[PDB]
């Protein structure tokens, strides 16, 4: 008796539920639709539906009004739009969370067990005809083939927006504080409990490690003086676990808080900037509150970094990524009148689409030098040799590849990509088209309409057999991109709701926390309010290099 | 240099923060007041303040309109008042949480470490002249004396409202699912993570124990057949830890989920009712969703019990406790338009004031019998001997003592009471008067005005030396009560905001969860919507005894 929920009969977020042996019913509660499968729009939905422009249209308004936008940016409309930009986005993610790899229904376990990642759509019923539901071929395209064929880079296609490597790392670094799939527990589980921008990739994700990195005096953090420059302390003083390859655990083998940050110079680079920043924030506080202790000084600085991060990530990171003339803005008060839940829970579908491995270049220019991957990966002395300053400069000047369009994932890391496709099935994520719907979009009606061409589209149909069978990861990466867009429509529409629900879902964003006392004094607050990328670097360096999320000129 | 925050200079919830060595500043952000210590009311606060009636006045309106209330109860006003009753209450508790026994300021640790209990007011600065701040005697009244003198019962004063023992246990049982101070970690910490009405006192507070009690078939729970009646299974089948005294761990030594529930017949009684209920809910589901599995059937039943509990606790438990003619109501939709955070975190001040030990009688009448404490405590066969039916009857007919007024805590358990006073100081809870303020009330100006008399008032002044030095627990229990009130003004005003923030702060109360699909089908929902005390018992018994939260007649 085909599990009726294999067809995905419920629309607009209606919940499918089997009754009897072969029947089912949709819970169209608050879906704004009624009827058997939630397709009969209520009065306003109907209006909302007809008076609602396409996502692509809006993208165009946002990427064109050279003049119209300097005006709006200069007016209050800026806020109205931001506040609107928020609420609508965030409304698309359930909260409290809903499902996990264990349950495809609401459970007290899914709500309480932080270890699990959460999902937006239930998984594919584990008893459906096809691996994806009902349509498609009995077996999915060999992820090895599918990858080499379409995601493997041939000629490096750089990002039409000027996005650079100084950005690519910040991206990698930053995201790894909530992405930490527990190899031990397996996929769908996370060592990174906290789920937000708690910075458990600096101060570590367990209390000991914090105490291990923590230098218990004036709230600061441990560190070493190589060349007169400050860096993460080595394990020979910070007895904490890492993953440095079997070489020189003594010096050059630094402690950071994110075990894996030894592996690449970019991350250690950032970890250094932050570490050198935190200790810098501590200094300021100790001057303001001399009677303060170590615990405070520390905590107050941790909050000040959770702020500064959320600030930069929104007003600069997303600003550059967007290509918007509307100048994005970070001000928690914008949501104080709305109904918002200050609590985020990283989803697996988020994790999957944040696999921007194609941002990665061919080699790594660093002034006259030009290291290959072989010289760059695991290199444990590049950082301290060059000097943050000099390194920052080198990444802020080298283009980063385009994420979408297809075939742009370098050949080295191309395995990560086959893994995301392989694991994607382990998790049993519904077809691309189902995620299009669930996120307020129309399903593509052909591989033709999906891909901005006809060649790839042909091979695809031949593999998956039907558009409705396409996979989550492969789809996202093969979708046609708006010209001069770092990635396609779906990437923008699907991930923004996850990103903002996260950034603003942080407790420090709530009315309760957002006071000047939380960052001890007015000094803490202003730091969170005026944080910049340029300031994060040039404040913690000797010389002011060239830092930005886009190549100069 | 006296820690300036020892005087408690900040008003209306303004945050005190030391600057320099001997200075300080108040963060009157969103306190509705401005100025040095937050005493200059903004425009509306001033109005809100003048057009605001006293708590005692309102209590009178709520406990008098015999006619006016049958009307209001019969109209929509009922909802308007409930919805108003809620929001205003819940607004008084910070959310996300704020402090713990470790930090007297906002910290990412306090937000993330569930192990800690949270506090409303910061603790007493650990460096102030007096143990309570500035006023009072260098040392506090011997908690042994203070207890015997005022909290020790002389003549048993029953509850003017007809509250019975069938209530006293439900109260004890129910509260112990969020109150579990970790003896091991000490005071201010809790084994009961979850913090809400998660029922971790049935299904246990760890996954194993759940699996230990869990009979992995049709979602039900393990159990034994004594007399043909269903009871918790014994440890000789449910390998889970308990605290039964060194006697017969084999039979009569039952497994429940709350280790300590073996100690008294009342709790085991309730645990039985619930356990026999859950397995009862499972039956219904299995009929509706025959294709369902064990995990679901189980989880769906757990949610159905979290509902039914929140229902009864509000519409019956608090209804009886209140003495209100306004008929309280449980409907999550009442808050869907408001700004509410669906997340609760048990506070230590809540824990302290939920110590209703004086509810406990002198002996325990059970028909013709009349067990003393010595025969009642630890009795491991009273339950199965008598039969739930017969036992329920016996508690629903025996008056429960009055909680307030002073001197009504039986002599046996009088130690618990000295402990709460002893630990209260370990935690360093601010003086009674500070908690009066923080909860929108006027501090008492004399022991005279506090206590509904002059005798006790005299001895008190002589001990504490000043009203402003009185303690949290002793105050609450010695405060004058409105005639025919189970307890005083402060108990009502301070604890309601904690109780409701809790009950409604449950994720199942959120828009996201409150759908009929969450309780699988319409059957689950209606069960949560029509749950009663009478139904919880008489549905899971052979004969329908007399059950209620107040003595018959
Ligand atoms: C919520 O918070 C509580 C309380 O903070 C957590 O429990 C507590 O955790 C800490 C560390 O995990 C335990 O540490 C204690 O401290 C001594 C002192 O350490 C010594 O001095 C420094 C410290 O780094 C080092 O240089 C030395 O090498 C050495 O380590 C430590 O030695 C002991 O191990 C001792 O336990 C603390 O005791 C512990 N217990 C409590 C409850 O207070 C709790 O884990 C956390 N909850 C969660 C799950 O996150
Ligand atoms: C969030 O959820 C995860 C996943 O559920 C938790 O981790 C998992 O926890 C369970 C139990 O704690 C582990 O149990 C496994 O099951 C076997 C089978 O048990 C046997 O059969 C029954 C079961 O009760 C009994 O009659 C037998 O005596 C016997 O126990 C068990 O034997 C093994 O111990 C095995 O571990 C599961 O393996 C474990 N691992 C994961 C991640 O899947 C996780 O704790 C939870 N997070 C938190 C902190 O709450
Ligand atoms: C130097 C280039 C990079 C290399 C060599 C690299 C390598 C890897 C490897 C080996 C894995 C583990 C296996 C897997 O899950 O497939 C992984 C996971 C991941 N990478 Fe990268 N990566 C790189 C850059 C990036 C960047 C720039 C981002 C961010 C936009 C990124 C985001 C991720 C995420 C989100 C994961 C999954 C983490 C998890 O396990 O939950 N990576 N990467
Ligand atoms: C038969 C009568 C009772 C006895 C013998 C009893 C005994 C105890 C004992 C020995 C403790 C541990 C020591 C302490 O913390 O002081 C305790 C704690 C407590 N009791 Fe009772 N109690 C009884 C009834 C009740 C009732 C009716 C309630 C609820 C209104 C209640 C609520 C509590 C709470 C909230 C705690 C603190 C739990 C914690 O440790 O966090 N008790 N009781
Ligand atoms: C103006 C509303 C519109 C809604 O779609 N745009 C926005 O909300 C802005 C917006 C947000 C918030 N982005 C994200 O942070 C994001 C991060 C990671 C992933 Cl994987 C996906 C998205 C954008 C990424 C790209 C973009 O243009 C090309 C816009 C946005
Ligand atoms: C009508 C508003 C007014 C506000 O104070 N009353 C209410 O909100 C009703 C109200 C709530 C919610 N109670 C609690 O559950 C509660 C439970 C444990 C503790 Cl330790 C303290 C309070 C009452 C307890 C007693 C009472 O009269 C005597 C009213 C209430
Ligand atoms: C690790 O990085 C260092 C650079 O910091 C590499 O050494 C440099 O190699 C280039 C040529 O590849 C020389 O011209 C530089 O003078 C070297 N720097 C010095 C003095 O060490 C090193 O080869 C890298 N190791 C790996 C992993 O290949
Ligand atoms: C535990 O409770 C039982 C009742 O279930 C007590 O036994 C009863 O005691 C009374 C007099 O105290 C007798 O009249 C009943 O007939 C007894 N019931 C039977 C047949 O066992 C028992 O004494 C209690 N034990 C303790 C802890 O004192
Ligand atoms: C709701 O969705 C189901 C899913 O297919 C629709 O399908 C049923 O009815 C169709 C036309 O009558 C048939 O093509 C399907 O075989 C049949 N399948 C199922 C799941 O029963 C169903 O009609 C939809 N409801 C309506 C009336 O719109
Ligand atoms: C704010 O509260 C403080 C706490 O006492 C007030 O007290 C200061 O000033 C009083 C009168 O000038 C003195 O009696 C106190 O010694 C003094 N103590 C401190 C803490 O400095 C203070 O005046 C209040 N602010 C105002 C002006 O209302
Ligand atoms: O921006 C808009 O945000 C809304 C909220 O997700 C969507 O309905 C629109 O398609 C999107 O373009
Ligand atoms: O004009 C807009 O231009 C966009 C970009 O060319 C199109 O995709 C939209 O459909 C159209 O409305
Ligand atoms: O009920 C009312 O609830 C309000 C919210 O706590 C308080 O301001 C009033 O004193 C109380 O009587
Ligand atoms: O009338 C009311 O009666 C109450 C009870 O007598 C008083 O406490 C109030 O102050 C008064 O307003």
């Amino acid at each position: 008796p085909v599990n009726p929920c294999c067809y995905y009969p419920c629309q607009h977020q209606g919940i499918c539920v089997r009754f009897g042996l072969d029947r089912y019913q949709c819970d169209c509660t608050r879906t704004g639709y009624s009827g058997p499968n939630c397709t009969i729009p209520e009065i306003w939905t109907w209006l909302r539906t007809t008076l609602r422009p396409s996502p692509s249209f809006i993208h165009f308004l946002l990427t064109h009004g050279r003049w119209l936008w300097d005006f709006v940016n200069a007016t209050f409309i800026r806020d109205t739009l931001m506040r609107l930009v928020l609420t609508v986005r965030s409304n698309l993610i359930p909260s409290p969370p809903t499902y996990n790899i264990a349950h495809d229904y609401i459970s007290w376990e899914s709500f309480s067990n932080v270890s699990y990642y959460t999902r937006i759509l239930p998984s594919v019923p584990r008893d459906c005809p096809t691996p994806m539901g009902t349509k498609g071929k009995k077996q999915l395209p060999d992820a090895e083939f599918l990858s080499r064929r379409f995601l493997l880079r041939r000629k490096f296609i750089p990002d039409p927006q000027g996005t650079n490597l100084m950005f690519a790392f910040f991206a990698q670094h930053f995201t790894h504080q909530f992405f930490k799939t527990s190899g031990k527990m397996g996929p769908g589980f996370t060592k990174a409990l906290g789920h937000g921008v708690d910075l458990g990739h600096i101060y570590g994700d367990n209390l000991e490690r914090q105490y291990q990195l923590r230098l218990f005096k004036d709230g600061k953090l441990k560190y070493q003086m190589l060349n007169g420059e400050v860096y993460p302390p080595s394990v020979e003083e910070a007895p904490v676990l890492m993953h440095y390859p079997r070489g020189i655990p003594p010096q050059s083998q630094m402690a950071v808080g994110q075990e894996v940050f030894g592996l690449l110079p970019g991350l250690m680079l950032y970890a250094t900037i932050w570490l050198r920043e935190h200790n810098r924030v501590c200094d300021l506080l100790k001057a303001e509150h001399p009677t303060w202790g170590d615990e405070q000084l520390f905590q107050t600085a941790r909050l000040i970094l959770i702020g500064e991060t959320i600030k930069i990530v929104i007003e600069e990171y997303v600003q550059q990524l967007s290509g918007y003339f509307l100048q994005l803005k970070f001000d928690p008060e914008l949501l104080f009148g709305a109904q918002f839940q200050y609590r985020n829970r990283i989803a697996m579908e988020f994790n999957q689409l944040y696999h921007w491995h194609p941002l990665m270049p061919d080699s790594f220019r660093v002034g006259p030098q030009d290291y290959s991957y072989e010289q760059f990966l695991f290199n444990t002395s590049m950082l301290v040799d060059y000097g943050v300053e000099a390194l920052v400069d080198a990444f802020s000047r080298q283009p980063a590849g385009r994420i979408g369009g297809g075939r742009n994932i370098d050949h080295h890391i191309l395995h990560v990509a086959v893994d995301v496709i392989k694991e994607s099935r382990v998790l049993r994520l519904q077809p691309f088209n189902e995620y299009r719907k669930r996120f307020g979009m129309k399903p593509y009606t052909s591989f033709q309409e999906l891909t901005g061409e006809k060649e790839m589209a042909a091979e695809l149909e031949e593999l998956y057999g039907d558009i409705d069978a396409l996979e989550f990861y492969p789809g996202l990466l093969l979708e046609k991109c708006h010209p001069n867009s770092i990635f396609g429509e779906s990437m923008i529409e699907m991930g923004a709701p996850f990103s903002l629900k996260g950034l603003l879902g942080n407790p420090i964003c709530s009315p309760e926390y957002w006071k000047a006392s939380t960052f001890g004094g007015e000094v803490g607050f202003n730091l969170v309010k005026t944080a910049t990328l340029k300031k994060l670097v040039c404040l913690n360096t000797k010389t002011c290099p060239y830092v930005s999320f886009h190549v100069p000129d």
